[PDB]
């Protein structure tokens, strides 16, 4: 069993936070360089996700929904939410996210999941620093990841630019409506 | 029968229109915030449509066109023209598009349909005047519809921000090519 | 047997390109206005492309790649690699992309192909001179081409804003991570 | 309001019954030769609907369904139910399928509905006795139809084969597990 | 780890199965009747799979592939795959076949898979003596599936009938020739 | 230019042909076995296609049409026109289909086209005699074919049984009725 946080503050969770390294899911592509999330606060509590990377130069992304697994509980227990294929999107795609990290600064994050497949180092930095970084792989390591084949996401010196305001930009609106 | 204005002014109706009320189309989301269409005049003198919407916090949107129902008419009975689904936009859907009421400022709009199914209450600012508001209310109800369960639309006190330069950003461009 | 350019500076060649005229392929919009294409070169040394037009006042574009068909020739024949349709992009389609001609200061350049089926006069600017222009035409026929029918693509007098940085809009990530 | 029949013997309704004229929906294939239905009573109570024409040769069909509008009512008020595009079958579309007349062995019957649009006159013989085709057109003008542009349906002189088991041959199965 | 059974007679194993009782994959329609598999070896040594199941009185079925995840193994460890959905089959998806027991007169077999999620126990007839359908399942139970919430699945006193014969009927051979 | 045959008797033509070689269209499976067409005469004179091959064990097949290029004329030159994907049938595609020789029994056919690129020698028998075989080959080397790399078609000793009624299992007369 893991230990995920308690009490996560959900609005200060909300921004932008840049992968620093990652356990890649199966269809995040895996070469990708300026990796990001955007997240924001929905009026109904769910979060907005958008998840960004560069792929040999071009721009790719998905746009997304968090929510709380259990919201009685105060684990930070999340479920995200994806439509795909993005081109297509009537098949909807559920996983865990579990946050069994954060520092009280809001500053970077470790994120995981039961089955100990994928993993995620989140920074507000683009460039963590190096000590915080190797603590918070070790934190994986309490949890039970093999941490052999961990290799740092490509981040250059300045971030590229992108319309990350909250959108629907692939028309899932226009399935929901349907039913 | 309805009573359509007669010559629009189509160059001076383009532009932004905040929708201020709606019975809603079927697949217009039902509970959208900070509503609005675009209107541009495209060479060939048809209109290019860009519907917007705020879903649960999200930008939804559709591209589509506007055009008159008879050219040789002076009345101002329009079709609206839709590829659908936005994600596999293969079936061209149209319906009315008439102006009920426009005043001589060009400042807000009643439109609707011989079904009395759907109605628009339009305005050039997101904040309608109250006695204005209840004026065209009251023609509408001039044409027969039931007005009862005509809810506001909510409006933010400051537009979002979107790109709303004409495009065809799903590609329809590429299927009418094959035809 | 056609005489396209040897070393080609590539890096030189990459930004945005005005049509001046062409041959459209099939699918490029044949009553199109303010044509560009902005290409980018990739990590790998291939080249993104974004083709763009204005068909009746609505920007439709295309993203894809380019590459050499030889990477050991020092000839300018590139390959341009598209997926179709764009709504659905799971069909690759690729076809000859050879540079007939480029000036010393790489500010026009005559595109074709063996077929002389389709044939692109390109220029930095989208006011070309004109004795630049009917030099490249001249070119053309030097090669086999039939200009009897060609003609110059519309240029508004300021070129449209869009987004030109590359990105892949309609998902080919996730088409391309399945295998 | 429209008299539709009360106490319909669904089980005896079912088989298969010929068209022998009709103001065909929008989808319906417009010049049908040979056209048909066959129904069969599901487990649960609903019918599944086999629809079939030959257009210029070659066999359409749309599989669908039908049940009570209202269950508690005695009155042969139906609705149809089709997941469409057939090959791509993720729009449910529904219509009323009225039963305004049937003879008590039930050889012929009248649909129809309120909206007064669409109208059929099935047979379970594909040559329908000429008297009874004239009282049952008749039975129609009662409901308000116009039955001025009705064209009965062409019909062999030997039905063609095709295979009626009730099957989902588009795999709407997939689509409903995902739900 | 599992004991599967080695040296499987796959000549032998061809033909068709009738499923007794299974803990139904996600997408396999999981109140079946008349559930059966047929399959058949293919030239190349592969087995071409057609599972069927009526849902509702309607014939569903889906078409794949079957075959040894490692060759040089004696072990009865298969993989199948499918391309999903069936009505756009670009996805390709495959999970673990693994024969647990098969008695020596191939007439009753009990597959399974590592993860213990679903399980199938499959007979040439459609109605299995009880004594050896309580065998099997005692069978599972020693590999560590909890068999509390098995149902056996309906099978009718005949079965029906249907078209059998290996088909691409999707067409994924023309998405196979594309690459 | 190519000597195709004057005054097709295409009643006659119509009927079941073995492919006994050929230089496969780009989509049509490369390494076929068994491969026929079916051509049925529709009613407004165009001609119903039914191709079919086995790849692999398994039944794939295309449906379509054949019609005369130049009605007019008494050439044998025919176009045939498919829609692509089979399982998404959007895209129309169309070739040349010209018949280079038939004898005067409507006993064997050679299938040809100016690009020189495909190639089909037909049979009514699935075991053609060899002299008349290299006879076909042969006229197609005065045609300008370099016939070096043609393989024949495997046949079996009997053709597997398949339906081959005229049909449009994949729904485009959907997709035709919107326009
Ligand atoms: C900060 C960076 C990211 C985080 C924290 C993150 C997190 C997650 C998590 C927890 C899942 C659930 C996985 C599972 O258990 O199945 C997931 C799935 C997914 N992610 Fe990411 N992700 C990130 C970046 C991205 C990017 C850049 C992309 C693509 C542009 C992407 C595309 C997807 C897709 C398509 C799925 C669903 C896959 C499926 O259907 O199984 N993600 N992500
Ligand atoms: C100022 C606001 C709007 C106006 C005046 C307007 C007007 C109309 C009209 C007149 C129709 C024809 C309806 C019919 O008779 O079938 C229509 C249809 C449609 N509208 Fe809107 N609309 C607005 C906002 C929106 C928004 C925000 C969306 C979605 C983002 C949207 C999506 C659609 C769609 C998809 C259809 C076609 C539905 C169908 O196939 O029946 N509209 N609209
Ligand atoms: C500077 C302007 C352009 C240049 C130099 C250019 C060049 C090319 C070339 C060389 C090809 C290969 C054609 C072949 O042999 O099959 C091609 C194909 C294609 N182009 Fe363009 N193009 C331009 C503008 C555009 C635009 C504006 C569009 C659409 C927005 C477009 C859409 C396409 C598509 C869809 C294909 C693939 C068509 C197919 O599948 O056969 N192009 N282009
Ligand atoms: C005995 C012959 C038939 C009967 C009694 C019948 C009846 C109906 C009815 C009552 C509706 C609802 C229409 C509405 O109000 O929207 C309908 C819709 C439909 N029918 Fe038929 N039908 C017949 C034949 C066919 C055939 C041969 C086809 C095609 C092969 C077909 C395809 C469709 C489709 C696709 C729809 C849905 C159209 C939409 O989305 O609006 N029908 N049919
Ligand atoms: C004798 C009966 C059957 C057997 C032994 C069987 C076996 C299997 C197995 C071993 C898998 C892999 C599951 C995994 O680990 O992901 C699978 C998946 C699948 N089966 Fe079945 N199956 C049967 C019946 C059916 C039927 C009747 C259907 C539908 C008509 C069906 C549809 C599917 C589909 C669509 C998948 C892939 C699901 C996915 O993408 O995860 N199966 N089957
Ligand atoms: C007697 C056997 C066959 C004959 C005479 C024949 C003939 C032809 C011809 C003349 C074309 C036009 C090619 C072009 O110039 O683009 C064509 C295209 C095509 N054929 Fe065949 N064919 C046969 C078998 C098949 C089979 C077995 C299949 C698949 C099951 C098939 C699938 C296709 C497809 C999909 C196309 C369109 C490809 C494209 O979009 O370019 N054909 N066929």
């Amino acid at each position: 069993e893991m230990e995920v946080v308690k009490g996560l503050n959900v609005e200060r969770y909300m921004g932008r936070w840049y992968e620093i390294a990652s356990f890649p899911s199966r269809f995040q592509p895996k070469n990708g360089v300026d990796t990001r999330a955007t997240y924001t606060l929905n009026p109904d509590g769910t979060i907005h996700v958008l998840n960004e990377t560069w792929s040999n130069g071009k721009r790719g992304f998905i746009e997304g929904s968090a929510y709380k697994a259990d919201p009685k509980s105060d684990e930070a227990k999340l479920k995200v939410k994806f439509y795909v294929p993005p081109f297509l999107p009537i098949i909807p795609v559920t996983g865990d996210y579990w946050v069994l990290y954060i520092d009280p600064d809001y500053q970077h994050a470790l994120i995981g999941q039961p089955s100990r497949s994928y993993l995620w180092i989140l920074s507000r930095t683009a460039q963590m620093e190096e000590e915080t970084y190797k603590q918070l792989v070790e934190k994986a390591v309490e949890e039970g990841y093999d941490i052999s084949k961990l290799h740092k996401t490509p981040q250059s010196d300045t971030p590229p630019e992108s319309n990350t305001a909250p959108e629907d930009s692939k028309g899932v609106w226009w399935f929901k409506s349907l039913f």
